[PDB]
């Protein structure tokens, strides 16, 4: 197995996947690495299994159909994996914890949002459809773009949104378009 966390790329107290060489800090894996379970399979492996069981799940889908899906166990897992893929980028640090807003010429957003809040919301089964999860994720980046206006720091929101959107299209097998 790897000797660094797949998510944050640091060593430490690591839990090793039994079916692939990845390793994880306890609270870097989503969901948090389970207490017992021998063997244990990581989220990457669990997602691969879904695909392998239903090859047709990789045919193209419309975004509007995906968003309306209820959060049954497979869709719960897919959103946990998509959230984890965002944390995998180091620029997620900017969006992880609760933001505050005090900048001359700007007003903070009406509905602040951050990654750890989405993480808690998934853990607590607060989303009933994929749409709820995707709306809160996109809100993170939209709040950032609006607040930072023409400061070059706005780009960090474009960058992490692009990681989110690419991973959304991959995980949920969104139909490719030009
Ligand atoms: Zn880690
Ligand atoms: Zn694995
Ligand atoms: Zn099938």
């Amino acid at each position: 197995n790897s000797n660094i966390c797949e998510v944050c790329n640091k060593w430490g107290r690591l839990f090793c996947c039994d079916t692939c060489p990845r390793s994880f800090h306890e609270h870097c894996h989503i969901p948090s690495v389970e207490a017992n379970k021998n063997p244990w399979s990581c989220i990457f492996c669990r997602i691969k299994t879904i695909q392998e069981r239903c090859p047709e799940s990789q045919s193209g889908h419309q975004e509007s159909e995906v968003l309306m899906r209820q959060m049954l166990p497979e869709e719960q897992l897919k959103c946990e994996f998509l959230l984890l893929k965002v944390y995998c980028d180091s620029k997620s640090c900017f969006f992880a914890s609760e933001p505050y807003y005090n900048r001359e010429g700007s007003q903070g957003p009406q509905k602040p949002m951050w990654l750890n809040k989405v993480k808690t919301s998934l853990n607590e089964q607060m989303y009933t459809r994929v749409e709820g999860f995707v709306q809160d994720m996109r809100l993170i980046f939209h709040n950032h773009k609006e607040f930072y206006r023409e400061d070059k720091f706005t780009r960090l929101g474009i960058q992490v949104q692009d990681i989110f959107e690419k991973n959304f299209r991959n995980i949920f097998a969104i139909q490719e378009t030009s």
